[PDB]
């Protein structure tokens, strides 16, 4: 009796187990979701991460930025969840950007080779999946992708917010697109939340970036009315799998903030 | 086995059976939800309409504009719901504006009391609700009230619109107070429902379409808020009108 | 040549020197605008102050809460103006929320009789003066009222900000109706300004907690605003004001300007 | 006695007659700005306006050309003398991400060149211009409000979210320079890609499509819109390059007959 109860649902992005989607991943298979996860470069290493999950569930290989994965890839989700079952959810958990448009390196210094690769996997990529997965998706389906609030400039984050506030726009003509199979698109805007770059960054990788992150947070979790704990993905992932299920049936197109309410305060 | 099992909510806004109140009283029943409900003026008429319902809730009288009734409200849930019982959910649906702010009536020629009463009852009641119920709910409990996207100007809503803008804004300072109590304050901004260009150009705007005679997609919307599945949103408009204020044309 | 050369515009909400209104009026008339002022209950103080501006200019009594008054307005700016002149501008620099809705008070404890009457004075009255002075119009014409960024909530503005909120909705009406006669409406929202109400507040009148929420706020503005932000310095709102009553900005109606830094564009 | 005198600006994105940066030019002129002109044949329209001005070679996707930028600039201003002004009205999409082809039917290659001459160059001009630019100065943009999704537009939509958000990271750097860094988001200007798609072009369909937008737009409008005239977006741009918007930065101005402020 749970809330995402038979339904077949597609996690991508997991790494490790900090992963936001690994957490997307372990509740909705707490929620009784059937999932096909897929993974970037290092497979053998996430099997062993998805191996930590609840439930067993088939794992893909899947590099957005490789048109040939892209174009085999509904057969393969087909081929994994049996000949005449369809997708009623897709999670989009992808994000990069190399150091030089994200970090310590001045905004103007970030060559648009990295930028472009940066924006192809973070936002080009979430009309990509949906291109790839609409025609094996069942109406009333769900398409989710993660977001960060990119509508103020911050520091570090640089062309990272440029990416974010790209993958808002292809987000809305996405909506158009999955309007047609009777699907729904929507983005989770997360606050921060403890994942590999971010502890990175925060440990020092150097002293004035690590206080620009540390700052971010501190004041994230005082603006946000019911607070925000940057080491807890499991409100994010609660969020993600509300605009999984059958609960949300006329919102597309969208943002749900999943921040603590950090972003409707000032101070 | 429901989405609000065991969860303890008060529904106010009923006047009708096509009410979007009477349809997420109805679903919140469906979700295994214990119900308080709250009626203004015509009560005899509303407990009539509220039998409709598939399970039995007390109706207790609300006129927000009442300090008397926002005074005693409190006491008198809790005798609703029995002593040592709080609430988990709180449901806004009150509304209203004169016909010479909302209607026919230029724009100009709207006497400020009616834009006073009309502002009272829909925007600083969702205040007063807070004010009042916040000491009887639980932590991780959830206000939600009824909101229509006012970001742009339209024909005929024109003060009833002003209206849902200060609501808005209301909405984020019962969050910073309701935060507190381990609450969490949010309004469902709805697409047009029947309770003619305006309401035509929604669904051709919609990717998924706009139904103005199904209350259910807003009555299920608004469940979710209630629910346990929305924990780190407050201060909040969710959107439920089939994606319509996402696309220009 | 000035920017706003043989323009005829109407300013409101001078009380102090420090009034917003009395630098939007100096920089107005530097630009070689003529003036016809409004002042609200003290009019013979108003008219000491009014008296330090650069030109002499007419001094009508408007309270925005009297019908009477917005009755016959537009009749004693014609009579100031000469009859067949009309106005090219009109400025709203009004605002007022008592102590219980706008301070140390809970957001809760503001009983509505109040909040009605600062609702009444900082939104509503932007459609009254509208309403009373679009008639007396000339076509390319401008209404500004001022604003301050209610997008988020923030501590001690409470019911003042839900009445900016109110009065942005209202502008966007506003200029459906100002569209009819070729006028724009728009607001400019401004970034704190030591005026009045301001100084006594962080000069600790309400209190020590009062006082350090508001200068964190305007510690963080000016931190935030990638050019800054000088408190003490009303010139680059009066001059933000000034550029929207020009025919600079002939395009833009019911919008909102803001001068404020840009710190509402930044996060930290 | 203008609104410009004696500044230096610097403007872009000149290709014909109509271009929205000849009417800024020629606005900017008659407002007594001493202008510097980059082209990517233009000459000829250049000539049109009513004063002399230098015009230099700016491939924005030419990293030479971004480089000796500066140093070319002050060659024509002469040395001691720095710039008040820069004007960006550049932008592009091929027509597999703008105009009849499928949102999802664009490759990767034809968006990120979109991306990078409508977005990224933004920040490229900023980075080359403001070691040479006076505080006080004024760099602005063009836009074409993304905030919504609309039909065929698509991916210079997309383009547009990118470059209000660049924007943003532009007023951070500037400010440094006592230079404000601003959009302003126009309202459709009939120029030459819109001229050919109204015209049927890009066939039928299309056509029907952007001209249902035209007539949207002027009925939303309070104040009415007219496609056929860029004045009122060429007087906007010089209203941020003059010294009377002298606290607003990492914005957008609306100069588009308050359209999106309205929804029906
Ligand atoms: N961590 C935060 O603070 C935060 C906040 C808000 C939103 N988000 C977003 O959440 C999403 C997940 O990030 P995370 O924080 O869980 O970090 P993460 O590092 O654990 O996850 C990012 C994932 O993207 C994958 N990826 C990168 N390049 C790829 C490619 N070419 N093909 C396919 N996948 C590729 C990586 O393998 C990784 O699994 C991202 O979109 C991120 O922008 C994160
Ligand atoms: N109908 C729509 O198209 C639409 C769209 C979006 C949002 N909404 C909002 O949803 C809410 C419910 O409206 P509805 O469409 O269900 O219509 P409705 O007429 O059925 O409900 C409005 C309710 O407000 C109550 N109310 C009025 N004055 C009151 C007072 N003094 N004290 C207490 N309650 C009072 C009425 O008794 C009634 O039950 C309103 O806030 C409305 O603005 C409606
Ligand atoms: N000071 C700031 O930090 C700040 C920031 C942003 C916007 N604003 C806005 O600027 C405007 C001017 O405020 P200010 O800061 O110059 O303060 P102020 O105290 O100098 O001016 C407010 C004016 O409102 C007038 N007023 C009040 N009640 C009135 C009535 N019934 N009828 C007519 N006039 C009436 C007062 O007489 C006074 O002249 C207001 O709308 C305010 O909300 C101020
Ligand atoms: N309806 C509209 O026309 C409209 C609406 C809003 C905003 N805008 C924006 O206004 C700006 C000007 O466009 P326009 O409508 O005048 O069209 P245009 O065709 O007249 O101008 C576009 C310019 O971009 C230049 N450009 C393209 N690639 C370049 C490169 N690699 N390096 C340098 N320059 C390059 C072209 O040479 C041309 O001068 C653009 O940013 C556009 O997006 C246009
Ligand atoms: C003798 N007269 C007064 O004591 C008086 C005048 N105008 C007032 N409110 C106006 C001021 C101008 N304005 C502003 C001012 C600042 C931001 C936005 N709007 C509109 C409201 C006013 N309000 C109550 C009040 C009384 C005493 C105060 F210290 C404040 O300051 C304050 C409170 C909260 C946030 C910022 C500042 C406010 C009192
Ligand atoms: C010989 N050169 C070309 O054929 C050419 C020039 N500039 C172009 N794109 C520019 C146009 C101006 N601009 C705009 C125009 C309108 C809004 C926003 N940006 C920046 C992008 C361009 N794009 C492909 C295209 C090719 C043919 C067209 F009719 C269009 O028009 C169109 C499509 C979709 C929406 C509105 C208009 C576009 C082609």
């Amino acid at each position: 009796t749970g809330l995402l109860d038979g339904k077949r649902i597609l996690v991508s992005g997991i790494i490790t187990d900090s992963s936001i989607a690994f957490h997307i991943a372990r509740v909705a298979q707490e929620q009784g979701a059937q999932l096909v996860l897929t993974g970037f470069d290092r497979l053998r290493l996430i099997q062993r991460i998805t191996d930590r999950l609840p439930a067993k569930a088939p794992l893909l290989e899947l590099d957005v930025q490789n048109e040939e994965h892209l174009a085999s890839l509904a057969g393969r989700v087909t081929e994994a969840i049996g000949a005449g079952n369809k997708l009623d959810g897709v999670v989009h958990s992808i994000g990069f950007m190399p150091q030089t448009g994200m970090g310590i390196n001045p905004f103007f210094d970030a060559p648009y080779a990295d930028v472009s690769k940066g924006i192809h996997i973070s936002a080009y990529s979430y009309a990509s999946m949906a291109k790839a997965l609409l025609p094996i998706m069942n109406p009333g389906g769900s398409i989710v992708g993660m977001d960060f609030d990119p509508s103020r400039a911050m520091p570090a984050y640089n062309w990272m917010t440029v990416a974010k506030s790209a993958l808002e726009s292809v987000n809305r003509f996405v909506a158009r697109e999955a309007g047609k199979y009777g699907v729904r698109s929507n983005l989770v805007a997360a606050g921060p939340i403890r994942t590999l770059a971010m502890s990175a960054i925060v440990g020092g990788a150097g002293e004035e970036a690590g206080a620009q992150i540390q700052l971010l947070e501190e004041g994230w979790d005082q603006r946000a009315p019911i607070g925000w704990n940057m080491k807890d993905a499991t409100p994010v992932a609660k969020t993600v799998c509300a605009l999984l299920s059958d609960w949300l049936p006329a919102t597309t197109g969208d943002i749900i903030y999943a921040d603590g309410g950090a972003h409707t305060q000032l101070l």
